[PDB]
């Protein structure tokens, strides 16, 4: 079966995912304890195993890197793709290295405050905010979001709208177009799939491309991390 | 200096105590993170180190054993000796394998309840309770404790006293003898040195002879552990 020392560690509540190659003639085992990723290393003598974190000369926590890359990160990747394939509005330079998605409703105070918080990074060209509009808070949310999407330059209109705290006057059409309704409904479903029904629901990448989430108004630390600082 | 991989781990908040021999050509380092003991193992390639716990074929957590034996346990040993050298009263067989010390006052409800809880183990000859009397709760505590020490068979009198819930009538002398006062004062100082002023203050051995403490009335789990079950 499995080496005795490793079997002993399994009995401590660990479920093995797979085996992997490690340095120094050691064999590695990737697993989980409850929801936590863990790495086990079989010693050269083969009669001992160490459950813990391996570091290299440069000081990188190799176990952390592997756990984030193979356990925590994967499942959310297809979601990041779905957001990229959605009809989002661009706020910032198209080539900004840091991409942040935000599900926002026209009648949401914190969406506006987050928009303001992000200015330094967006204006410097470091971050680009991609907004996926939804109409779920107020009776007029759908129509207002659709009106923004119906404007000549939706992205600019949204920026002006958020900058004005929602005081920006708009031309609200006689009805929501079928295309606008599809965008809003598709965005709402994706938002629901991501797990947070409250706006703003902010998504960004960190920790070996793990899809991260922030809901509501981020505090200073979370903001700096979202912005890739 | 120290191997680079180990130096990297030190930077994560670890302070090294000493180096030690490990299996498979690996070098071990014993240290602490805050108040927690930790073990680090340098890999055969010498360019990596693992911070974690080593297990053997029999399933023993060797790191835990070493940490308990060399870090957590030592400092309290001299205290266990001081209790053994004190004037305690025996409750149970002199050859009972499990020794439990208890600092008790004559006017303490929980001391009496703990005494009752311990009967099964004391009567089976598995545990021996060694009581170090103190007189600190009530005005009459000193005189009553001294009266017990002054009786023909102090140990039996104490047992009868606890069994009766303190209703056992006693012959209280005209004064506390100098020897009785020395016992009470010495016991009180040792109790204070151990860190718990509340009675009952219970001491026992577990985890590689680490001096353990229980204060007040132990719940079922703690009781079973104190009794060595």
């Amino acid at each position: 079966e499995l080496p005795a020392p490793v079997k002993a560690i399994e009995k401590q509540g660990i479920t093995i995912i797979k085996t992997f190659d490690a340095p120094g003639g050691m064999k590695g085992y990737l697993g989980k304890y409850q929801d936590m990723g863990v790495t086990i290393y079989l010693t050269p003598d083969g009669k001992h195993a160490i459950s813990g974190y391996m570091y290299n000369e440069k000081g990188e926590n190799l176990s952390n890197t592997l756990i984030e890359k193979e356990i925590y990160a994967p499942a959310g990747r297809e979601m990041w793709q779905r957001m990229e394939q959605s009809h989002w509005l661009l706020d910032g330079k198209k080539d900004a290295p840091v991409i942040v998605y935000v599900f926002a409703d026209p009648f949401c105070p914190y969406c506006k405050q987050f928009w303001q918080q992000a200015r330094p990074w967006v204006d410097s060209g470091k971050v680009q905010l991609r907004t996926l509009l939804v109409g779920v808070i107020k009776p007029e949310s759908p129509a207002t979001a659709a009106a923004i999407l119906a404007s000549k330059d939706p992205a600019k209109t949204w920026q002006q709208y958020e900058a004005s705290g929602g005081k920006l006057k708009l031309n609200v059409p006689a009805n929501v177009s079928t295309e606008q309704m599809k965008v809003l409904s598709d965005n709402e479903k994706l938002m629901d799939d991501l797990g947070a029904n409250v706006t703003p629901a902010i998504y960004y990448m960190s920790k070996e491309n793990t899809l991260q989430q922030a809901v509501g108004l981020p505090d200073q630390k979370t903001l700096n991390i979202i912005m890739g600082n």
